[PDB]
């Protein structure tokens, strides 16, 4: 199979005059690359993919395509949807753009059964011929995508290479491993990367990694090159950060965080995200000045 | 405030060789008028709203207001979003197009915080001068309306009259109704529909009456008189159909039934949803067979 792995960026999308700010997330981006980060994962759940239109949804896709040409760091594009059709328009949009693979959430709200995601994801990778990651966030969506539901799409699916899983399940994430090893599991769980990593899962798609892309880009390759022990000690070291990073809903945690460190302009959102608690901006600022921040 | 309370009908959506069929879609209003139904509900969760176009959204809901003209039949128009602007578009297409009033679920995916879900809901109520009701359905979308936020709302948007409950949770109903007693409680969930009228609710939004409308219509309005020994026989009744039709995901199990009683055509679905597997499908039809269903 067709793979992209390593460290990985849920890239946040930033807004300026309730617009997206094209200019910023090219920078963002060249920032990701300058810091080790393998690929770049646009409009996920961190990109506020709910709330773009179409047509910001396709620019930043191609934004992140042509940000990333010449320089063999890899597009993941945010391709999900609830929609059966929604998602195979976005998995053919991606692919006729030049994206290397799509990233594709299990859909949210209307809770298919597992022969319905079987479905819906043989759909979709019949669409394209690039690589397709599953993305398992139940407490998101509502739907749980079963190991052996999985496991079969990455068998019957030629396309289909791995899942990013958010689930705080390292128990399936042993039984996913086990069963099917060829399979590419995705850590999608900041704070529990490294215990992900070194039970064989080959990458991170990471929200810390949009303030501290240094930090996760090495915890990941240390792991992949099997230095447990400087992938254990960077994992602990972000600890407190990763955590603090959910104190509320992604990404108001995060594009908080990169506001304060001066790398977005405006710290917009579209609602019905908002900006946190004044609490937890001084929270948010407590835990930054622990780690040393990257600039451009 | 003005209200829509009662016995009210959360509607499938009938498709035929992939299209809505508009002329069954009409037909089941008129069949939910003729049994007692207060309000109708077009699509909602129960009626694939996650599937559907936006111009076959506001077709349905056309059908819907064309069909109860001329009757004490409302139509609580479904206009629910994760976007605050699709939310807001959907509010006023409905009002534009002579809607009653709007449910309105709680954005799923994105997780919104309290605060968010206020500047939600206040921009969704200022866009309309027609009723909105609130929807929780943590188990779908992934957040919870909390107590403080439901009441604040009803409290500060004029319009904002009540909540839809899908949350398994009664103390939560007692909660709501003894801090704001003004508030019209609604029943999202057909198992318990006489516990939460009986502590105040006064209305059901239902998944069963789409096939047993008379006996829910029955119901809540022996509840309504308090006449509670009626009402309670009847739920009591209606608990085996109440949760066959939750053996897969709504609206798989109601739709079938709707199928096997000879009320719609196809029984076709949207994916990511498909049809129940075939122990499901004898499962409920046998239970089926234990009640009384009007025809047309
Ligand atoms: N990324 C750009 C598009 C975002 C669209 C949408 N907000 C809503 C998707 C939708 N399937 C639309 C249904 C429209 C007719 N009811 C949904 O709300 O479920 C989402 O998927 O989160
Ligand atoms: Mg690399
Ligand atoms: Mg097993
Ligand atoms: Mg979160
Ligand atoms: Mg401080
Ligand atoms: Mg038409
Ligand atoms: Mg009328
Ligand atoms: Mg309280
Ligand atoms: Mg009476």
């Amino acid at each position: 199979k067709n793979i992209i792995i390593g460290a990985m960026t849920a890239l946040i999308t930033p807004f300026k005059n309730g617009k997206v700010d094209e200019q910023s997330y090219a920078r963002l981006i060249k920032r990701q690359i300058e810091n080790g980060i393998d690929a770049v994962v646009p409009v996920g759940t961190t990109g506020e993919s709910a709330t773009l239109t179409w047509e910001e949804h396709r620019t930043c896709i191609e934004i992140a395509v042509e940000t990333c040409k010449g320089t063999k760091v890899k597009v993941l594009a945010g391709a999900g949807s609830n929609a059966t059709h929604e998602a195979v328009g976005l998995a053919k949009f991606a692919k006729e753009h030049g994206a290397d693979g799509i990233l594709s959430v299990a859909p949210y709200y209307n809770k298919p059964t597992q022969q319905g995601l079987y479905e819906h994801y043989k759909a979709i990778a019949q669409s394209v011929d690039i690589p397709v990651l599953l993305y398992n966030v139940p407490g998101r969506t509502g739907c749980e995508i079963s190991t052996d539901t999985i496991i079969k799409l990455f068998r019957d699916c030629e396309n289909i290479y791995g899942v990013k899983e958010a689930s705080g399940n390292i128990d399936k994430c042993v039984d996913l491993l086990a069963h099917e090893p060829r399979m590419m599991l995705i850590s999608g769980e900041d704070a529990i990367n490294y215990p992900i990593l070194s039970n064989g899962g080959k990458g991170v798609i990471s929200v810390t990694s949009n303030l501290l892309p240094d930090m996760i880009s090495a915890l990941t390759h240390f792991a992949l090159d099997e230095n447990y022990k400087e992938a254990k000690k960077i994992n602990d070291e972000l600890y407190n950060i990763n955590k603090i990073l959910f104190c509320e809903s992604n990404p108001i945690p995060i594009k908080t965080a990169m506001y304060l460190a001066g790398l977005i302009e405006s710290l917009e959102f579209r609602l019905p995200l908002c900006s946190p608690s004044k609490e937890n901006f001084a929270k948010i600022e407590e835990v930054m000045k622990k780690y040393k921040i990257k600039g451009f």
